[PDB]
């Protein structure tokens, strides 16, 4: 078969057994969507990823787009155009999408486990797909004449972007010159340079792109506050019938040369550069750039965490299926007998430790990024979790730098355990893992770097929110905690608990002192991403010692076969967990509690 | 990239000469011509050349990889990589300390290492390619006095050469190799069978003959690799007197893999007699003790694969650093609150100075730990500068050699990852080399030896076997720093405390060895916590010898350095101390694990995963 192993039944374990997100289904807003559905189509786009889509993996990477000076586009290889129109032809770019724009309503919990298989098996294909999810964004914060066009646009599939970067502003979003300029019809003329733009050109996959740009208005303040969020389409069209007309003078003027998601064209993006003006149309007919433009941003980053995560499972699967196989070396039992019967290397305990810590990462981290879809729909928070709609919104703004920030830098570590497994052979692009490496290493920088995921989740998220959604998440993992096979378990829990509640104190202390000693801050600087990380392997843990408590009830009502092997997988994993992952957050504390400024004052030349 | 590379000089020099005292043996006995001045200019003159002609095809190596035609059974090379080559030979680095009477210049082992080191950061293949007349001096040395000439013909005329191992079913397990050897009345052999991933197998036009040094079976030899004869296998039969190439001998390259990194290196599938032409071998030194002579050859190739992986991480830190320095994105953090705030270079963000301390420090205590390491496999150096004699030396070298090379690739790898962070998005862009560093780097953990086979050889071979003399010379030397101003007092207490946990690392895991007397399967916690020692005894030589290198740079800066020196010795008391403090402590944990450990994980069904 194909690269991808996808893991349906992990997913499905997650969504009914653990999380119980099947109470929701069959009632009010997914009134008509069956537990039974929600199965079917799991295992269908899972078979499509590792068909069709998961066909051109290699191909994107080996073959990948060209840019044409002669027409600024980019032309994408054949095979991979191919896996686009199998995404399409079976709708499954409308996934989560509103009823009203075509979609099919589910929870977000159900739609990201359904968008996990397209980006473990070529997560590009999901990025050229994501033009309808953009355009129910356009719909959200639009005036009514532009609710019509998002519509078309939804309809009709049409591509997106999400235009903010420039050379010199990625990170710093404010220090954005891209400038906005009224015309007297009251559309703008958009003229500016954007930088590292995803899809800004798509060959043919498309009649339309819509280009969402942050700009600045003449006239307006500095710094995000500042921008203003604009409809920029690469053809003009007739706003009643769709009907495509002239272009846009938006134009591609490069494609990046990247380690790898190669097939995912990266481009400058010039407006208004060429003779013709980018004609851009203000959204809400509003300026509110940056809040409007958070609505996307939010979604990238879940989407980010989602791949990464994606991609540590089969990279997980596929060195556990080439062990399985691989005869090397004898039982370490018999490592003096030179005689001895020679044996696959899942018998060697470097390999039993490599496999595990591999799949106890896939799978806490599947987990965590379910557990924060939970929080995504008000209905599925109440129904599951009996919290309110405003607590629920606040629980998820907290995780997602978790599910972005840990799931990226945690996906990139564990693959070297994957490739590991090969042995020599890892390092042959023969076997997948290492355009898995490749492919994943761009998560830790786009739609947020790790510091700034890091930097979001303590000042913003923590500080901002004082605290209530980290102290409703606390007060979760300590009931798991306060409660006989999972005591080991519950007790390594709570030491990792007051673990990150010492982190969490010492933080806001470096925080609160720097109203008196303002160089205080910086030490929430040196421990924020630890912090952010550490979180992470407290959540993990949790929420597999949660799956093992579960899998303990499904073996003790008589669970047998297949079943039966995955609940013992579930026990093993939350107990290697909790005995060799957890315990390295004590350590982790007491560096923080003894940062310094140190490394601040040091001349810059001493580097 | 083309000028990807970025050298430290200087840092060498300091480790050469201000902390190991690598200058006390030079103009005396063995190196009795060659003085400190000269060692300097060799560095400086290999640096340049490495940044410039070898670096210079660093990135066309990679984009415009070697092609194999499989009816020659050659490989075409790039040209601007050929051109590196011969910049290497026109100035004799392929040469550097091999045998005077093979052509070479003595000279210590830690020069060495460090003049090589420019190589391996900038362009590491060409290294890789380079090593023929060192793999001469090797088969010099276990060869008869006939073969002898032999290798010093083919040191003079520069020939390549590959060692020969590997097959689908034999890679870490090196005794499981079933090519055979069929000894004939004249007494060479024909080797027949297929090896697998061996490295500069073909080499395009560099050379005019390659020496395979082949690991084969005599027919009806015992099993494993006792039972393994080391085999003389020219690409071309020579005349034994004056070296003119003759015949093509039955040895040909049948494939060439397609690698995530290091491309320019020719890794291929070697096919022996299986072409209706004898595979003509001489069996070296006319024994049979191919593992134990094939070990001379490994014990190089891990020094020289750790020695790789960091340097590619120190010029990996370099160029972030440099990047850093110009790069402007946001407020400092002290203004966050005001979004008029004067835009600041990224340097000034806390967590870009960790990211670039923690790349420094991990970066510069690895040159410490190859560098010291090689202060040992001299046993003049190691009298002179540490007052070991010949066999407690051997021992030590011996230790550390899976430190250099399965911490070194490890750390080296992982830190690359700060290295580019560093960049932003600009890190992801081939346009910049740090993801070519990454992928070069990656095969580091693998040949020459697994990880987990280093770290198995670690415990069993280079503690347990060895009575534990060369870890507890290495013990009480830290012991020692610890013992001995009180400007360093914490660095020294938090070393006492790391020392204390890899003691109790190593009480565990003896103790997990013992218990195996009783139950079996007790070894396999052994196994469970051996790459997690290994790491952990890294971890704290690169604190020691960080600290070392501050209790230096506090005398220089004492005595009134000024200036770049200033600066220099400055960023030394930073890392020490930024090392003790945020890298040593989680030692503490890894003890406590590993004294937890279980076979809950040996246990479980293979259907569970
Ligand atoms: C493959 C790819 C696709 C992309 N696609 C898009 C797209 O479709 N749309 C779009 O708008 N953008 C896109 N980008 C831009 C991407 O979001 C930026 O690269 C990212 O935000 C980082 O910005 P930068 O590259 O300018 O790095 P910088 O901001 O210059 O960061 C450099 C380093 O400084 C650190 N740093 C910066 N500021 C701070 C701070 N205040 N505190 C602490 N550390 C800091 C960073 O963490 C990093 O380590 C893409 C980038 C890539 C690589
Ligand atoms: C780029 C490249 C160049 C090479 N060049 C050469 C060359 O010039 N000459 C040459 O002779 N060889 C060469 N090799 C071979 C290389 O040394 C082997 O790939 C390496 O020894 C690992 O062997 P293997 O690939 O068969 O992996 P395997 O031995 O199959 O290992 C697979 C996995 O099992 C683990 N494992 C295996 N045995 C044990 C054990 N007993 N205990 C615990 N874990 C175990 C490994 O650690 C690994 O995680 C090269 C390889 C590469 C990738």
């Amino acid at each position: 078969m194909s690269h991808y192993k996808s893991n349906v039944r992990d997913q499905v374990f997650n969504l009914f057994e653990v999380f119980g997100v099947d109470k929701v289904l069959g009632a009010d807003k997914f009134s008509d969507l069956d537990a039974d559905t929600a199965r079917e189509m799991l295992t269908e786009i899972a078979r499509l990823a590792e068909g069709p889509i998961a066909e051109s993996f290699v191909e994107g990477d080996r073959n990948p787009p060209v840019f044409d000076p002669e027409t600024h586009t980019v032309t994408l290889p054949e095979g991979f155009k191919k896996s686009m129109r199998a995404l399409f032809d079976g709708g499954w770019d409308k996934v989560g999408l509103a009823e009203h724009l075509g979609g099919i309503p589910m929870p977000r919990a159900l739609q990201w486990a359904l968008i996990e298989h397209i980006l473990g098996a070529n997560p590009a294909a999901y990025m050229y797909a994501m033009g309808p999810g953009m355009s129910e964004i356009f719909y959200n914060n639009g005036t009514d004449e532009q609710k019509k066009w998002a519509t078309i646009a939804a309809e009709r599939g049409w591509g997106a972007t999400m235009v903010l970067t420039e050379p010199d502003a990625g990170s710093d979003v404010g220090a954005g010159r891209t400038k906005a300029v009224q015309q007297p019809d009251g559309t703008w003329h958009i003229e500016g340079v954007k930088r590292f733009i995803t899809s800004a050109d798509s060959d043919d996959l498309f009649e339309n792109i819509m280009h969402l740009v942050l700009a600045r208005p003449e006239g307006a303040g500095p710094g995000t506050k500042g921008l203003s969020l604009f409809f920029v389409p690469k053809f003009h069209f007739d706003h009643e019938t769709g009907e495509i007309g002239e272009r846009n003078g938006v134009f591609v003027t490069n494609v990046e040369h990247k380690m790898g998601l190669k097939v995912s064209a990266t481009c400058e993006l010039s407006l208004g550069q060429h003779g013709i003006p980018a004609v851009g149309w203000l959204v809400g007919e509003v300026h509110n750039g940056i809040a409007q433009m958070f609505d996307v941003i939010e979604q990238a980053r879940m989407m980010v965490g989602t791949k990464a995560i994606a991609t540590l499972s089969t990279g997980y699967l596929n060195a556990l299926e080439y062990a399985k196989e691989r005869v090397q070396g004898a039982d370490m039992t018999q490592m003096t007998d030179k005689t001895a019967p020679r044996v696959t290397i899942t018998h060697h305990p470097d390999v039993r430790r490599s496999l595990m810590t591999q799949k106890a990462y896939a799978e806490g981290l599947r987990a965590i990024y379910l557990y924060t879809a939970t929080f995504q729909d008000a209905e599925v928070a109440q129904a599951v979790h009996g919290v309110d709609g405003d607590l629920a919104a606040r629980v998820n703004d907290l995780l997602l730098p978790i599910v972005k920030g840990f799931g990226s830098e945690t996906a990139y570590a564990k693959l070297t355990e994957s490739l590991q497994t090969l042995g020599g052979s890892g390092f042959l692009q023969d076997y997948p893992i290492e355009q898995y490496i490749r492919d994943s290493k761009i998560d830790s920088l786009y739609a947020g770097t790790t510091a700034i995921q890091a930097q979001d989740f303590f000042f913003r998220k923590i500080i901002r929110d004082k605290g209530q959604a980290l102290a409703y998440v606390a007060g979760e993992i300590e009931q798991f905690i306060k409660n006989g096979r999972l005591k080991t378990e519950r007790e390594l829990l709570a030491t990792a608990l007051a673990d990150v509640q010492g982190m969490a104190a010492s933080l806001t202390g470096y925080l609160m002192a720097a109203q008196e000693d303002a160089a205080s801050i910086y030490k929430v600087g040196l421990g924020s991403v630890r912090f952010l990380m550490a979180v992470g392997d407290l959540l993990s843990g949790w929420l597999l010692a949660r799956q093992a408590a579960v899998a303990i009830e499904k073996l003790d009502a008589g669970a047998t076969g297949a079943d039966k092997s995955f609940y013992e997988g579930k026990i093993a994993a939350a107990s290697f967990f909790a005995k060799n992952m957890l315990p390295l957050l004590t350590s982790t504390r007491q560096i923080i509690e003894n940062l310094d400024n140190d490394v601040m004052e040091l001349d810059e030349a001493a580097f």
